[PDB]
């Protein structure tokens, strides 16, 4: 019904908390692939002045605007690296979505 | 009796003075979790123009509108960080509430 | 029609991902030749502070500017070294161009 | 007739679009020589808070106030570096001037 | 209860101090095995600029992320090398966990 | 009477001047232990942009907050390194406290 | 007669011009010592948004409110650094004071 | 007439261009001697973040302050190194001074 794209934000708002977990990937593996749809000048800006906490929050904040919001997810399971502390969580992020999402059906 | 929600503000007004102690957490640990219920654009703006004293006052000021007033409290005792200079104080913030709260029973 | 110089960026935006295969050649072989038309101070700057990932991105990022976009290509097939991992890719990079390029004709 | 000094703005306003092509020279090559007539404190300020997009626009925006408007031009063709992606364009920048300039004669 | 994964950080925060005993293994033995789950470009970066103290802090800091945190441990007891200064400590590191962990049960 | 925690600031405001003697320990030995009670993201932030003077000022400024104000002290006399330039001074820092402290008794 | 505290402003007003000479010391050596009597939050703000020209004027502007106005003077002659381009000037700043001061006696 | 100290800046503003010849001496020989009168913290700061182009500009920019403006000169002719590319230039720098200087006499 095209309503889910909103609940992702909540899920994200609920998962906003996990800004200290594999978010450093913004310097590691986020910036590179996601740019396929992500911004350009902001990257320069977003990166220039952060403790890796702000940009962390920054990087995430933008994604609520998009409808799809399925790329940090595919990119984390892809490219190897960490397949647990984010992925078990990602399933939990999926859950956080799932939970919030399925709840909405009520 | 749903009256306490107000006495927090007093407690807060009484504690308004402690605007220089662990309030910097607005750049540190406040903005992140609390946004679970907190504003969105204000954050951007609240932050945009401050020496960390205004935004300090700002951030604090916003919380009197809410009835609950209990999260800075749970967020500081949790997430580790500082467990005294604010928490003994927090117990004192609790006191400032408590004192203000209990006196109301008179 | 001088429109292709742009689609190269797309192709590059589509190939930005392969920032991990033979991009290290900036240390191995890119810096020396490309300088024939490439930057001067940034080379110093671009280089000074990277994990070989950022500079990788940097070096690539700079070329979307230039119209020709055909030198890393000629330089990789030239100077021997690698002719497969990147060159079959280079054909694919040509493809990524070709694909995006030919697509534009529709 | 001293009217051309105005048409450079529009040409620049027409060329305002090319804020992504060899404008980075602001860090690379612009700041150093142009300062012969260019500002002093702003440079510090202009540079202090930009993603290289603002300062880009900044650096350009200032030049409309001057009458001569001929230095970024002479500076890019000299000092080596890029003699094409901007220079052909510069001829086109000259054209953008020329086109507009000659048009004015009508 | 999946709460233990946190107290490890404390334990680690409590053991953050012992950043001088056998942390040089970041060159001696730590980098090779741990990479199985560990980070890739940071390794390049993390290493690139350290007195062996920051990277020390770095490497460790990264692990508070991961939920398990049981690998520097198995890798130090195995692969021979040192079985005492780090290991009695490791048991003490286990203690630091054990202490903080069991305390949590209160 | 819990009034002393304030004069430490003064003592510190009076010792603010000694930001050049062994404050560099912010790299040499401060960051590591003090983090037992110290801030996390600012450490990232505080460090990222300083001549070792700002951060020097930064590091000290945060502690006026804390009530105990007794850790840089124990940390400097311990862990070896310098026991004179800082410690004779530290006793003087103690004096600066002591002086200011005892003065308050009047 | 306590009238001198005012002509210093004039001196400063007449010395306001020299806002480009050893004023950068605001980052270099001013902020640290002078804070013994100087502000606190402003420093943060004063610094937060300047090209070093405003803050220059800022830093200077504040000192007119004070009566004594002798510290930048004693601070510049001491702490080594520059003993001429400011100090000959400082004697001249003394002169600017002196001139105006002595003039006032008429 | 003490006016020359100003024209040096012009001369310097006219020689600001030669920020590419023997300015790297900012590492090769400048820092050590000139420090007899030069900055302290900025040396740390000026150095920390430059492609050798900015610090180049930085180092020079500071000197327009100082009245004498005669030390980079004596230091380059002495201490061996290069006596030609810059010294013929230095005489030309002297010229640039001389030219601008003598012109002022008109």
């Amino acid at each position: 019904e095209e309503d889910l794209t909103e609940v992702k934000k909540d899920a994200l708002e609920n998962l906003r908390v996990y800004l200290c977990e594999k978010i450093i990937a913004e310097r590691h593996f986020d910036h590179l692939r996601a740019k396929k749809i992500l911004s350009r000048e902001d990257t320069e800006e977003i990166s220039c002045r952060t403790s890796s906490r702000k940009r962390a929050g920054k990087l995430l904040d933008y994604l609520q605007e998009n409808p799809k919001g399925l790329d940090t997810l595919v990119e984390s399971i892809r490219r190897e690296k960490t397949q647990n502390f984010l992925i078990q969580k990602i399933t939990d992020e999926v859950l956080k979505l799932r939970n919030i999402k399925l709840e909405h059906l009520k």
